[PDB]
C-alpha cells in the first residue's frame, strides 16, 4: 500500500474495515465533514472512493468538488444495485467502478483490503496483484487456535456487521475467558437470531450454552406480547428446541469511565435494548464486558473488561455445566429468606421445600435425612433449619477469606471495612480454636444439599446505619456465607446452583449498580459465578426483575394462593339479616321502619361498624334509609372481595373446590386476551355492571348463578363443548367455553413449578412468559413455571393505563372536593416499579393527568414518544400538583418514564397561567422567588438514595429505636431525601423534599392486586405511611390519605386510608375464613398470622390507622384465643412471642390507648410461657 486511497463514506463500517486492512488508506464519512477537511483530505490522495446512499444528488457539492479537483474519482453506491449515474459520472473507467461497487457491496476486512490494490493496479498501472471480491456469508464462525479445553462448549453469538469492519477484539476477549474457565469458545457472527439461518441453527446444537451480544429474537413489537396481549406472537421456539441456557453478555453503548463513575449503570438504550427486550426471550441477564468507545474519527470500538469477560464465561460455564452433573454427584444450597424464616408472599416456604426435597430425592439426589423430607411434615423441616441455622457450625478461617475479600476492589473493600471493621470484622467471629479468627456460618448440611438462612443484612446490629446509612454494605460475615457456597475455601460448599425459595431476598438488593453488576457491586462480590433458580410468585413482576437484573436469577414463577369470597360472619352477617328486614319493612309496614332502624342502630353501635362507616353521630330519622344504602354497598364490598384461602404449595395445582373458586375469581374480570377486550367478566355476562353501581341483593345472587354454572363445568370435566349447554346466555356461555380453553388448561402448568426448578438445576431452558396478576383479566401470565418477562419499559403508560390514571386522578379529586369544597394543592404519590409492570402504568397515568397532560403514542411500537398539555378549558379543573416518591427499582427500571415525569411537571410549571389554574406553576413560582434556583423549583420526583433501595421505615420498627414524628421522618428523609429528573441524577435534595412535602393536602397510594392487602406487605405502611408521619413531623398536621383502588380497572374507586383498614380488617385480617385458611398450613400460616399484625402496627405508628376495638379484637383473636394460640405455639412459637411483644409495644407507645389491664397480663403471660415453652 504505497498511493493512498480517500474513502469517503457514509457507512461507518467501510471506513472501520479500511482501517482494519492496514492499506494505505485515508477515511472520512461525508455526512461528518466540512468543505476544508475535504480538500484537506483531497491533497493527500492518488484515489478517491466515494460511496453513499441516494445518488449524485444527496452529496453533490462533495461529489462536484472531487471531481473539479483533477483526483481519479470512483463513486459508488450504498444501494445493493449500482447507480449508473454514479459509474458514468466517475472520473476512472466504468468497469473499475463496478468492480469497486461490488467489494464495497460485500464488505468486510479482506475486500477492502484487496479494492485498495485493484483500484492502484487500474488506476496508477502500479503491481500490487489483487484477489476478486469475495462474498460474506450471512453468518460464520470467527476461527481461532483451538486451545484444547475439555470443558463445555459455549457460543458466543455477534453481529455481522462488527466481523466485517474487523471490530472482533471484544469476542476474542469473552473466548479467552472462556478458555480461562476450562470452556471451548465457539464465535458466531449473524445478522440476526430472529432470522438465524438454518445451517446456524444446527452449529449451535453443538453448544452447552450461548452467550449472545445481539438483540432479542422473538419479535419487532414487545409492547404487544406482555401480560394481556399477544404473546404467542412472540416466539422463540427455533432457539428454545437447543435446549440450552442463552446468556446475554452486555455490550454497553456507552464508555467504561462513565460505567464506573455511576451507580446508573445502563444507559436508557442500553436497557430497553439489551436488558428488559431480551427478558421477552428468556434469556440469563449478566453484566457488561465490553464499553463503546469512540476515536477522533468518530469510529466506534468496542473494548473489553477482561475481568467482567471472566464473571460471563464463569456464568457460562458453570449454568453449561449442570448438564454434565448427575443428579447424585449435584451439590445445591436451598437459601431462605429471612427477618422470621422462610419470608415468601403468598407461598407455603415450608411445604414447598418438603415437596421441593422430595422431588429432589425421586430424581436421585442425595438429599440425606432432613427432618419432615421423608416425614412430609414441613413444621418439622422449618424448625430444624431454625434451631441449627439461624443468625457443626460451619467456620471460615480468617487467612481464606481475606485472602479472598483482597481480589476485590478497592472500591468495595474500602466501604465494607469502613462499616464492619477490617477482615474479618467482629460478626460471628471466634478466637477459641483460631486467635487469628474463624467466620462461623449456620447451616444445615444434609447429603449433597445445605439449607441455609439467608445472612442478615446487618441493620440490627447497627440501629445509627437505620438513621444515617440506606448504602449499608454487607456484612464480612455475609460475605463469608455466600463465598462459602462456592468453590475456593478449603472447607466449601461448592455448590452447583443455589435456589432461593420466595419472594424474596435481600441479594438482589445489596448497593450498588441500577444493573449491568460490576466487581464492586456487593451482589457479584456475594454470589460470583453461582447459578441462581428462583422460585417466585408469578404477579410480583418488578421483585421479581430485579433478581433477573442484579442476581443473574432464573426465574421459576409459581401461582397465586388459593383465592375465594370473603363473605359474611358474625355482627356483619347479622346486619345484613337486619338490612333485608328493613327492607322489607320499607315496602309492607312503612310505620314500623323506626323499630327496625333503632334495630340496626344499636347492632352498628355495638359492633363498632361507625368507625368502618365513618359516622360520627346517629343520621336524622329522614336521613337514616340514605345512610343505610352506604352500608349496602359498603357490606357488599367487603362481603364480595376476594382473598386468600390458603397459601400456595409449589408445583400443587388447585382442584375440587378451590379450583371452583379459584376460576370464578379469575372469571369475574373482564378479559384482556390478545390484546382484545372480547370475553366479559361472568357475572357482567350475567347481568351485573361490575362498575361499583351494582345493588347488593343482585350481586348476591348473580353470584350464586356463576358459582353454578362454573360447577356444572367443572363436573363434566371442564368439557368446554358443555358451555352452550349449560346456559342459554350466549355471553356466559361464551365466558364458559373460554374457562375450559385457556384458564383450566394454562392453570394446569401450575404442576410443572417443581419439575421446572429440577430442569433448571439441569441447565435446560426455562420458557418465559408474561407476568402480573390472573384476576386483572390477564388469563396469559398463565401457566406458572416459566421465567417471567414484564413489560416493554418505553411503552408505559398504555392507552388502557392512561384511562385508568385518568380515572384515578378523577377519582381522588372528586372524594377530596367532595370533603373539603376545594381542589387539593398538592397530591403525593408513592409509584412502584412492580405497579407499573402489574398496570402498565396506572401511577404514572395518574400523575400526568393530574398535571394535565396527555401522553402521545407511536401507533406502530405502541411506544410513548412525546407529551401533550391539556388547557384549562379541556381540564376544566386547575393543574394539581404532585410530589412523587418512586422506588429504587423504579429508578432502576423505568428510566424514560423518570425523564417523562419530570419533562411534564417542567412542561405545566412554563405554561403562562394564572395560579387559580396552575398549582405546578404557583409553587414554583413561590419557591422561585425564595431562593432562585429554577431546576430546584420545579423538583417533584424523589426516591432511594442512588446505588441503594428501601424506604428504611421497616428497618426502624421493627429496631424499635424511634419515639416520635421527628424519628420517622428522619429515617424516611435519609432514605429516599434524593431528586431524581433531568440534571439531578439522585443528588440530596433534603430542602428541596421538606418544601414540597409541606404542600402535600393528599398521600395516595394505589392498590391494584387482590392477591394480597395493604396490611400484607411492609411497603405500604413504608411508602404511604411514610409519606403521611413525614408531611406530620414538617407541618404538625396528618395530610389526608387515600387508597386508590385499581384492582378493577373498570370500577376504579377512591377510599380513605382508614376506610380501606377497617375493610382489610374485617375481610380478612380477623375474618375466621381467613384464619382457619393460615392455620392450614402451620409454619408459614403462622407467620401471616404475625406480620399482619407488624404491618398493622406500621401502618398505626405512622399514619394511625388502628383504633383500640381493633387492637382488642386482634389480641383476642391472634394471641388469647385457645384455639389459634395452640396453633400458634406448635407451629411457630417465635411469631407467637413476636405478636404479644409488639401488641405490648403498641400499648406502651399509646398506640393502643386504653387498653384493659387484664388483656396486658394476659399478654404479658403469653411472652412468660413461651420463653418457657
Ligand atoms: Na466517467
Amino acid at each position: 500500500p504505497e498511493p493512498t486511497v480517500l474513502l469517503l463514506s457514509t457507512s461507518d463500517t467501510d471506513l472501520i474495515s479500511a482501517r482494519s486492512s492496514g492499506k494505505n488508506y485515508r477515511w472520512a464519512n461525508p455526512s461528518r465533514l466540512s468543505d476544508l477537511e475535504l480538500t484537506d483530505l483531497l491533497a493527500e490522495a492518488s484515489i478517491v472512493v466515494i460511496r453513499i446512499l441516494g445518488g449524485y444528488r444527496a452529496w453533490q457539492s462533495g461529489i462536484d468538488t472531487v471531481i473539479a479537483g483533477g483526483v481519479p474519482a470512483v463513486l459508488v453506491s450504498g444501494e445493493q444495485a449500482a447507480d449508473a449515474e454514479l459509474t458514468d459520472r466517475s472520473t476512472v473507467a466504468a468497469g473499475t467502478a463496478l468492480q469497486a461497487h461490488i467489494y464495497l457491496a460485500h464488505g468486510g476486512v479482506d475486500n477492502l483490503r484487496e479494492l485498495h490494490a485493484f483500484l492502484c493496479d487500474t488506476v496508477l498501472m502500479t503491481g500490487f496483484g489483487f484477489t476478486p471480491p469475495v462474498a460474506t456469508p450471512t453468518w460464520g464462525v470467527l476461527e481461532r487456535p483451538d486451545a484444547g479445553k475439555t470443558g463445555p462448549t459455549i457460543a458466543v453469538l455477534y453481529y455481522r456487521a462488527q466481523h466485517l469492519a474487523g471490530n472482533t477484539g471484544y469476542v476474542e476477549a469473552l473466548c479467552r475467558a472462556i478458555e480461562d474457565a476450562g470452556g471451548r469458545p465457539l464465535p458466531l457472527y449473524c445478522a440476526s437470531l430472529r432470522t438465524a439461518e438454518p445451517r446456524l441453527l444446527e452449529r449451535l446444537g453443538g453448544a452447552d450454552a450461548m452467550v449472545v451480544t445481539v438483540l432479542a429474537a422473538g419479535g419487532v413489537k414487545p409492547a404487544a406480547a406482555s401480560a394481556g396481549g399477544d404473546d404467542d406472537s412472540w416466539n422463540v421456539e427455533h432457539l428454545a428446541a437447543l435446549d440450552i441456557p442463552i446468556l446475554q453478555g452486555l455490550c454497553l453503548t456507552s464508555p467504561r469511565d462513565q460505567w464506573c463513575a455511576n451507580d446508573d449503570g445502563l444507559s436508557p438504550l442500553d436497557v430497553a435494548s439489551q436488558v428488559a427486550v431480551p427478558e421477552f426471550d428468556g434469556r440469563i441477564i449478566t453484566v457488561p464486558f465490553s464499553f463503546k468507545e469512540i476515536d477522533d474519527d468518530g469510529l466506534i470500538s468496542y473494548v473489553a473488561d477482561p475481568e467482567r469477560c471472566a464473571r460471563v464465561a464463569g456464568l457460562a460455564v458453570r449454568h453449561a455445566r449442570l448438564r454434565q452433573v448427575a443428579p447424585a454427584d449435584k451439590r445445591v444450597a436451598l437459601v431462605f429468606s429471612a427477618y422470621r424464616i422462610g419470608n415468601a408472599v403468598g407461598l407455603d416456604t415450608p411445604a414447598s421445600a418438603v415437596a421441593l426435597l422430595q422431588a429432589m430425592r425421586q430424581r436421585g439426589y442425595r438429599v440425606g435425612d432432613l427432618p419432615g423430607v421423608e416425614s412430609n411434615d414441613g413444621d418439622a423441616l422449618i424448625h430444624a433449619l431454625i434451631e441449627c441455622g439461624g443468625h457443626n457450625p460451619i467456620r471460615v478461617s480468617a487467612k481464606e477469606y481475606r485472602d479472598w475479600f483482597a481480589t476485590l476492589p478497592a472500591e468495595l473493600t474500602d466501604v465494607v471495612t469502613a462499616y464492619w471493621g477490617p477482615p474479618p470484622g467482629e460478626l460471628f467471629v471466634d478466637r477459641s480454636h483460631d486467635p487469628d479468627g474463624e467466620i462461623v456460618i449456620a447451616a444445615l448440611r444434609a447429603g449433597n444439599l445445605v439449607l441455609m438462612v439467608q445472612p442478615p443484612r446487618g441493620f440490627g446490629e447497627n440501629p445509627v446505619a437505620i438513621y444515617h446509612d440506606p448504602d449499608l454494605p454487607p456484612s464480612h460475615h455475609y460475605l463469608a456465607a455466600y463465598r462459602w457456597l462456592d468453590t475456593g475455601f478449603s472447607n466449601g460448599f461448592g455448590a452447583h446452583a443455589v435456589v432461593h425459595l420466595g419472594k424474596h431476598g435481600n441479594l438482589e438488593w445489596l448497593p450498588g449498580k441500577t444493573l449491568g453488576m460490576s466487581a464492586s457491586c456487593g451482589p457479584d462480590a456475594a454470589l460470583g459465578d453461582l447459578p441462581l433458580i428462583y422460585p417466585f410468585l408469578v404477579n410480583d413482576p418488578g421483585e421479581g426483575t430485579q433478581a433477573k437484573r442484579r442476581a443473574h436469577a432464573v426465574l421459576v414463577d409459581h401461582l397465586i394462593p388459593p383465592m375465594a369470597r370473603a363473605e359474611t360472619y358474625g355482627d356483619i352477617a347479622r346486619l345484613e339479616q337486619l338490612l333485608d328486614e328493613h327492607a322489607s319493612v320499607a315496602a309492607l309496614d312503612p310505620g314500623k321502619l323506626p323499630a327496625i332502624r333503632q334495630q340496626i342502630w344499636t347492632l352498628i353501635r355495638a359492633a363498632k361498624m361507625d368507625h368502618d362507616l365513618g359516622l360520627t353521630e346517629r343520621p336524622e330519622e329522614d336521613s337514616f334509609d340514605d345512610m343505610l344504602l352506604h352500608v349496602d354497598g359498603w357490606l357488599c364490598e367487603i362481603k364480595d372481595v376476594q382473598i386468600r384461602d390458603g397459601l400456595h404449595i409449589l408445583g400443587q395445582n388447585p382442584t375440587g373446590e378451590q379450583e371452583l373458586d379459584l376460576v370464578l375469581a379469575i372469571l369475574r374480570a373482564r378479559q384482556l386476551f390478545g390484546g382484545a377486550h372480547a370475553i366479559p367478566g361472568l357475572r357482567q355476562a350475567l347481568g351485573l355492571a361490575e362498575d361499583g353501581t351494582d345493588e347488593r341483593a343482585t350481586v348476591d345472587q348473580t353470584e350464586a348463578k356463576a358459582r353454578e354454572l362454573v360447577a356444572a363445568l367443572q363436573a363434566t370435566g371442564w368439557d368446554p363443548s358443555a358451555a352452550d349447554r349449560l346456559t342459554g346466555n350466549a355471553d356466559a356461555a361464551a365466558v364458559l367455553r373460554f374457562a375450559a380453553t385457556e384458564v383450566i388448561p394454562r392453570l394446569a402448568g401450575t404442576a410443572t413449578e417443581i419439575e421446572q426448578v429440577l430442569r433448571a438445576l439441569d441447565g435446560r431452558f426455562i420458557p418465559a412468559g408474561p407476568s402480573g396478576s390472573p384476576l386483572r383479566g390477564l388469563v396469559n401470565v398463565l401457566p406458572t413455571g416459566r421465567n417471567f418477562y414484564s413489560v416493554d419499559p418505553k411503552a408505559v403508560p398504555s392507552r388502557l393505563a392512561w384511562e385508568a390514571g385518568v380515572a384515578l386522578a378523577d377519582s381522588l379529586l372528586a372524594r377530596y372536593r367532595d370533603e373539603h369544597g376545594r381542589w387539593p394543592r398538592s397530591v403525593g404519590l408513592s409509584v412502584w416499579g412492580t405497579s407499573a409492570m402489574r398496570t402498565a402504568g396506572d401511577d404514572i397515568a395518574e400523575v400526568l393527568a393530574l398535571l394535565g397532560v396527555r401522553p402521545v403514542w407511536d401507533d406502530a411500537s405502541r411506544r410513548v414518544i412525546d407529551l401533550a398539555p391539556m388547557q384549562p378549558a379541556e381540564l376544566g379543573r386547575p393543574r394539581i400538583d404532585v410530589t412523587v416518591r418512586i422506588s429504587g427499582f423504579f429508578r432502576d427500571a423505568f428510566p424514560h418514564v423518570v425523564t417523562m415525569l419530570d419533562d411534564a411537571v417542567r412542561l405545566v410549571a412554563d405554561l403562562d397561567e394564572a395560579a387559580e389554574d396552575n398549582y405546578v406553576r404557583a409553587h414554583a413560582q413561590a419557591d422561585l422567588a425564595h431562593h432562585g434556583d429554577q431546576r430546584r423549583a420545579t423538583t417533584r420526583i424523589f426516591g432511594s438514595k442512588p446505588g441503594t433501595y428501601g424506604a428504611g421505615l421497616l428497618q426502624l420498627i421493627d429496631s424499635r429505636s424511634w419515639r416520635d414524628d421527628a424519628d420517622l421522618a428522619q429515617v424516611y428523609t435519609a432514605w429516599g431525601g434524593f431528586a431524581y429528573g433531568r440534571d439531578l441524577d439522585g443528588r440530596e435534595a433534603i430542602d428541596d423534599m421538606n418544601r414540597q412535602y409541606r404542600r402535600i393536602a393528599v398521600a395516595a397510594k394505589n392498590t391494584d392486586t387482590r392477591e394480597h392487602d395493604i396490611a400484607d406487605s411492609d411497603d405500604y405502611f413504608q411508602y404511604h405511611g411514610g409519606m403521611v408521619a413525614t408531611v406530620r413531623a414538617l407541618t404538625g398536621q396528618a395530610p389526608a390519605a387515600y387508597i386508590g383502588d385499581n384492582t378493577r380497572p373498570d370500577a376504579i374507586r377512591t377510599r380513605t386510608l382508614s376506610e380501606e383498614t377497617t375493610r382489610v380488617f374485617r375481610a380478612r385480617v380477623v375474618n375466621p375464613r381467613w384464619m382457619a385458611a393460615m392455620r392450614r398450613h402451620g409454619y408459614k400460616g403462622a407467620f401471616e398470622m404475625a406480620a399482619t399484625v407488624d404491618y398493622l402496627f406500621g401502618y398505626d405508628a405512622t399514619a394511625g390507622v388502628m383504633a383500640d376495638w381493633m387492637y382488642e379484637q386482634l389480641t383476642q383473636r391472634y394471641v388469647l384465643d385457645a384455639q389459634n394460640r395452640t396453633f400458634m405455639t406448635e407451629s411457630n412459637p417465635w411469631a407467637l412471642h413476636g405478636m404479644a411483644e409488639r401488641l405490648l409495644e403498641a400499648a406502651g407507645r399509646g398506640l393502643w390507648a386504653q387498653p384493659a389491664p387484664e388483656t396486658l397480663d394476659g399478654l404479658r403471660q403469653v411472652l412468660l410461657e413461651t420463653e418457657g415453652d
